[PDB]
């Protein structure tokens, strides 16, 4: 039995509540996770306050390498647009990249929007203002949709950018993926961005979007993996997985990753770090599966357990795994 303790993103914290719940049960092992976004993560890792950081958004070859620090993906995962929008059903209305960085431009106003009301010809669009939410913290999600943003909208890439953190045009401001979620949930009219998990657990309606290759998509946790299904693991686990070439390929998909020492000064905690990760991988896609998050492919896992063996040692030059 050992305690760990791991801090970070938000992005994929029901499918590590519930992988570290399950662990519990068959051996015993307490996980104990923080979820305080995707800074946080990366800040304390680096500090050694946590056994091991979670961000959805890579470091360098360079930052990790300067702090000490390995880095391995996990799973898949998608990024939606849930709205409040009175009378609308889930997965009716249509938004393209465009679209949808016109409205966090603060472009478009209203819900019946010449913009909008094109995308979508059957509907019956109301005449509601859109209130634009956002993330407050230093978030992997922003990452992830800015990302997205800025290969989809060109005003927004000149005057806001990627980052974690940037310069919201408009918006209200939640905390954490849970945090977006009870605000739309709250306002008639609203607009945020979740990972998928958080609207479908709390019956939030989104949207669908136009894939890079033109066509309507819901987000369905095999169209998270089909926007994977052309990313060469072998070159890098940093893979950008937005706005992806391919059939059913939803446009704002992301992994996520773990960030532990390379030189463990615990070496029992560090060595159960892997056990409780090899576990997921080797018996927990079931459960990601549930809820709805993609499993890497077999080929990625045997990548990470040989960069395991050949990076994760304690301080006397001996490996951990
Ligand atoms: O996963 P987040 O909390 O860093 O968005």
């Amino acid at each position: 039995e050992a305690s760990l303790t791991g801090a970070g993103a938000t992005f994929p914290a029901p499918v590590y509540a519930k992988w570290a719940d399950t662990y519990q049960k068959e051996t015993g092992n307490k996980v104990n996770y923080q979820g305080i976004g995707s800074s946080g993560g990366v800040k304390q890792i680096i500090a050694n306050t946590v056994d091991f950081g979670a961000s959805d958004a890579p470091l360098s070859d360079e930052k990790l390498a300067q702090e000490g620090l390995f880095q391995f993906p996990t799973v898949i995962g998608g990024v939606v647009l849930a709205v409040n929008i009175p009378g609308l059903k889930s997965g009716e209305l249509v938004l393209d990249g465009k679209t949808l960085g016109d409205i966090y431009l603060g472009k478009i106003k209203k819900w019946d929007d010449e913009a909008i009301a094109k995308l979508n010809p059957g509907l019956k669009l109301p005449s509601q203002n859109i209130a634009v939410v956002r993330r407050a913290d230093g978030s992997g999600t922003s990452f992830v949709f800015t990302s997205y943003l800025a290969k989809v909208n060109e005003e927004w890439k000149n005057n806001v950018g990627t980052g974690s953190t940037v310069k919201w045009p408009i918006g209200l401001g939640g905390k954490g993926n849970d945090g977006i979620a009870a605000f739309v949930q709250r306002l008639p009219g609203a607009i945020g961005y979740v990972e998928y998990c958080y609207a479908k657990q709390n019956n939030l309606a989104y949207t669908k979007l136009i894939s890079a290759d033109g066509k309507p998509v819901s987000p369905t946790e095999e169209n998270f993996a089909n926007a994977a299904k052309g990313a060469d693991w072998s070159k890098t686990f940093a893979q950008d997985l937005t706005n992806q070439k391919g059939e059913d390929a939803w446009p704002i998909t992301s992994t996520t990753f773990i960030l532990i020492h390379k030189d463990q000064k615990k070496p029992e905690q560090g060595t159960e770090v892997l056990k409780f990760f090899d576990w997921a991988y080797k018996t927990g896609a079931k459960q990601a599966n549930d809820l709805d998050y993609a499993s890497l492919p077999d080929s990625v896992v045997e990548q990470v357990r040989a960069a395991w063996k050949t990076n994760i040692k304690d301080s006397s030059g001996k490996p951990l795994y």
